[PDB]
């Protein structure tokens, strides 16, 4: 209950403070008449700078400017007493991209869906600024607002641009600006890398302090297209990389497209840098693509193939080969219990409905190594007995982010196993289908044969050289009957292999790994909830800047409680989730080999049935079609 | 920052108050040394009542008593100054069953999974009290605590029992106690009905006020086994029902089991009431059953069949018939793209993995009416301009509960449509399989025929009455060839029906209804989030008992905002979700009829192939096996 400023139609408390900037501040405020929430932007220190004439039109420009990706400026009013210039802005309750990246769940990067939303809204908003001719240069997660749309999905809105006339962020600065639309793409690139990785691209050991002199020497090199550079020791060598880290939660399909984009917008040289049209063209090319989910049983890996709606199954096979290394003519698709056949010129529009939980399976003929999920093994940071509020808050974010990652990995392990179980069941049903068809071909052959041998035996029965002619056939057809007999038996051996408890049964898989009923992920989430609660409390303890004797000891206790929670989670993750996954993968390799062996043998047997089929067509007309007047 | 009481090892604020009871109060408190949270029970008004000797042992009993379904009493201590008796109890941060039922999402009953958890924990806890001989009688959602388990699932713990010595809830009172373990089962029954329905079983028009005299006349009748009775007008007739209301979110399978249980524990007569062993036996019988998900394509209805692990497919078919009214020999199962065959003596243990999203489909031969989902059409309560805080809070709960229900129904409509789409695709693939097999039988027949007619034509060719004998066969086999020819053609007509754009294609279904990409449920949830926020704020406004001039107008605004949110949701629910569902159901009926027609015709054609197959076995030996020395 303290004093707050106010304007003829609006009012707000100074206690309610949204963001702090150099020129102005932003407060959570309400309209006087309707009581609706608005972001009130109050200029701090105005006097020398302010123009009645110029800034009038400057604000009159941003007013009528309207878009989905840009925060709406509704009006320009004066504070009641001080007559300060006050902007009435659209309020965004969810905060900004920074607020999103501060969540430990996004410590190692945004989810794929959410990252694409960011890429979409940012590009669209930045492009709308291009169409007006206004430059930003200051694009940072802090000035990228976030709201909840009608459809529940996040919508990102740009803010605070054009201060480059009347008047970039420190780690978002371009090397030369650190010392032209290139500077825009740089802040964009660092932002995009931050959203995908959960970390800045270029990090010195000390940090963005006085010792940030190293940062410039880091940015200066600009080697290759490398998208990141980090020194892991005080004043030492720099580790460069032109690829996303392992902890990244984006798909391989998305990374292959994203890496070049970040590579060309992140360098000092104006020679190798892009332009907004080129950038827009490449980014929009990524956003226009639909996603087909494909699980490779061979390697036990999930894949997101990014395809345009108008592309064909030809380019589809190529992309699948690019990820799974399976040759286009070796890819055998399976969808919902049955194999799937695609015409080489069939469009991507009419592809079957796909989800991560229901992908197009891919089994091959050529043997393949089971890779499984590749993730970065991350362990808990050491916890100090030190009482530092800032240190406790930062550590709380880090250690929770580690558990969030492990929880993420665990959720994927279960998905891989569950898909591995579905694909195996469909495959054995498909192999059973193949056995039945081969049996049908054998029944035809044996009928044709049994009919050719009887007709010839009836020929010698009723009605010198002739008995010699018919005897070659007797010897020939007998050899075919014996071979057909053996084939008939070894096929029943394959049926004995396909029978329940046949040594190719899928009984093992349910046994080997983890199941949704184990509720492993939910157990991690429980501990993650306790940790995230203690985390947000440590944030509020940081905000106070001090604590009472009571809250001091409660803080010291929950800090040790935060540790025991994390250790409990990681122990459960490694002992229960990982181990059972490993064993499932090991027993998956063996079944695959046995499965590949069986299919090869069945193929040979099927080929042999075709051979005896085409060899009895050359005899059933041989003596039965004898000629005379 | 005010005064709070404390004990040698514990301390607490009076501002932090968990629950208020007659004898005692409960505060949120912390341990002095470790700082861990505990529920502190402080006796109010003790003096005349208290026994040093008797109550010592009374508390010494509850101490060592330990269970998963009973709140743990850790110690008995004295307050520092007043020397009041203080119990140190296990703290339950989630609140109680009342707190759970106060959530608008549970306005029309708990979710099925959650209700079963309640039934489980309550029964187990009540039974553990039975084993010790302690009676409760006061069992109410208020004294049934809830905590979050390690596996994320709720765990319910009983509390506050045995006060029937030293010293039930008003609407939870037994008719005679309103004026013996029967009283226990009554409070249980009213509680269980409350959890499943979201409302009390017996409701007068005025309420539980002075005019609650009517309540006794309601309870007094005890007609039949009826589980509920409500008068909809002031001092008028009572509407009785022996079945759950339509708004209930429990499955038909669960209701069939639950209704009798609530029927036998809810009446005045000691003659027709159960006992704890009978109650335990029936409730545990329900809890021991596993659940098989089955979707009936014919009626477009989802089903939860409750089966013991040791039961067989015989009893399974019976239960399916009990719900879907499809005769046991007419039930054709489909699972993951392929039809499923079950041995009549196959146990329930080895049934395929089932979920609501992946059930065993059931298609029939006999025509059936498409019922679809049956739900209660609920509309928004009228909103008063009155400023009453209590009235605003109650109305806020009601109107949000209505939207929660509509959101629930909408989520199910999408599930039904999505399952309807999967079942159709699998069915047409299965019909294609049948077409292919019929084709195979025809190829055999035509080969046998073409081989019998040629051999006979070669007989007349080479080497009075004889030419007459062979001519009957010539005329006979010709008739079979013509009929086989016609069959061969109308089968290709069926193939033309099964071809894409064949008039039995499933193109329509995706077109007719709603899809997950429409994000209808997420849109409702957004509005539901705004409503539930204004709801909880109105609760806090109620708690204050007054508001400042500012908060008064903000309250008045958000009340009108609560209405526009709800109307927006219900409009979207009826116009967008319902309508598109209706049309999908209407176009589902037509496809079903066409599908049933096609299968009948294919059957006749398949039967005709068997006939010409068995009619050529009586001829191919007729003259070719002629006898002579
Ligand atoms: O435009 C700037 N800063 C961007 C951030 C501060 N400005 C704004 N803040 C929110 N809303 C907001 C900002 C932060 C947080 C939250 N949160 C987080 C939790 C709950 C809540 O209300 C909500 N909206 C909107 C805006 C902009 C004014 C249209 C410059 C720095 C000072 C000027
Ligand atoms: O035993 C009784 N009442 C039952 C309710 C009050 N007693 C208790 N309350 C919580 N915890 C509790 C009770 C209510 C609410 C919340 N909530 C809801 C939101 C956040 C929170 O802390 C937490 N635990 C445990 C207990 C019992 C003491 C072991 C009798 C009535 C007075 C004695």
């Amino acid at each position: 209950g303290a004093m707050g400023q106010s304007t003829s139609n609006h009012l707000w408390l100074l206690s309610d403070i949204l963001g702090q900037g150099a020129t102005a501040n932003v407060f959570r405020g309400r309209h006087k008449k309707t009581g609706d929430l608005f972001a009130i932007k109050v200029f701090n220190n105005i006097s020398f700078l302010r123009p009645v004439d110029v800034q009038m039109r400057e604000f009159e420009v941003l007013k009528k400017l309207n878009h989905k990706n840009i925060v709406k400026l509704f009006a320009i009013e004066e504070e009641t007493t001080t007559r300060h210039k006050v902007l009435i802005m659209e309020f965004c309750p969810c905060g900004s991209l920074y607020t999103v990246l501060e969540e430990p769940s996004n410590a190692y990067g945004l989810p794929e869906s959410e990252f694409l939303i960011v890429l979409r809204d940012v590009v669209g908003g930045m492009n709308h600024l291009r169409e007006n001719g206004i430059v930003h240069r200051d694009i940072k997660p802090g000035n990228i607002m976030r709201v909840i749309g009608e459809d529940g999905q996040s919508v990102y809105k740009l803010t605070d641009f054009g201060a480059a006339r009347e008047l970039g962020t420190e780690e978002y600065l371009h090397p030369d600006m650190y010392e032209g639309a290139t500077v825009d793409l740089w802040s964009i690139g660092v932002t995009f890398y931050h959203a995908a990785t959960g970390s800045l691209p270029f990090r010195p050991f000390e940090g963005p302090r006085r010792n940030k002199e190293v940062m410039y020497k880091i940015i200066t090199g600009k080697p290759s297209g490398a998208i990141s550079g980090v020194q892991k020791a005080e004043n030492g060598p720099i580790d460069w990389s032109g690829d996303m880290p392992v902890s990244c939660s984006l798909s391989r399909g998305l990374q292959v497209l994203l890496t070049p984009v970040l590579a060309n917008i992140l360098e000092a040289d104006q020679e190798k840098c892009w332009g907004f049209d080129q950038f827009f063209a490449e980014t929009s090319d990524i956003l226009h693509r639909m996603v087909i989910h494909v699980f490779s049983l061979q390697q036990m890996t999930a894949h997101k193939i990014y395809i345009h709606s108008y592309n064909t199954a030809t380019i589809f096979h190529e992309l699948v080969y690019k990820q799974t290394k399976i040759i286009s003519s070796n890819q055998e698709l399976i969808y919902e219990g049955r194999r799937l056949v695609l015409e080489p010129g069939r469009l991507a529009q009419h592809f079957p409905k796909t989800t991560e939980e229901n992908p197009i399976f891919v089994v091959s003929r050529e043997p393949l190594n089971t890779i499984g999920l590749i993730y970065e093994k991350i362990s808990l940071p050491k916890v100090h007995p030190r009482y530092d509020l800032d240190g406790d808050a930062s550590m709380a974010k880090a250690i929770t982010g580690v558990v969030c990652y492990a929880c993420r990995i665990a959720s994927t392990l279960l998905l891989y196993q569950e898909l591995m179980r579905k694909g195996i069941r469909w495959l054995i049903e498909l192999i059973k289908d193949d056995y039945n068809e081969t049996v049908h071909k054998k029944t035809e052959v044996v009928i044709t044969l049994d009919f050719c041998i009887r007709n010839i035996e009836k020929t010698v029965k009723v009605y010198a050289a002739e008995l010699g002619e018919i005897s070659d056939i007797h010897t020939k057809l007998l050899r075919l009957s014996s071979s057909q007999g053996t084939i008939e038996t070894s096929l029943q051996d394959i049926d004995s292999r396909l029978s329940p408890g046949g040594s190719l049964a899928d009984a093992w898989a349910h046994q080997e790994g983890t199941h949704p009923k184990d509720r492993n992920v939910e157990k991690l989430q429980v501990l993650l909830n306790c940790m995230t609660e203690i985390y947000y409390q440590f944030k509020k303890d940081k905000a106070e800047r001090r604590l009472a004797y009571n809250e001091e000891q409660i803080h010291k206790f929950d800090k040790q409680k935060l540790y025991y929670h994390a250790t409990k989670a990681m122990t459960h993750f490694t002992d229960e989730c990982v181990k059972k996954y490993e064993a499932f993968l090991n027993k998956s390799e063996e079944w695959i080999r046995k499965m590949l062996h069986l299919r090869k043998q069945l193929l040979s047997l099927t080929n042999q049935c075709f051979d005896i089929e085409e060899e009895v067509s050359k005899y059933q007309e041989y003596t039965n079609e004898l000629q005379e007047t």
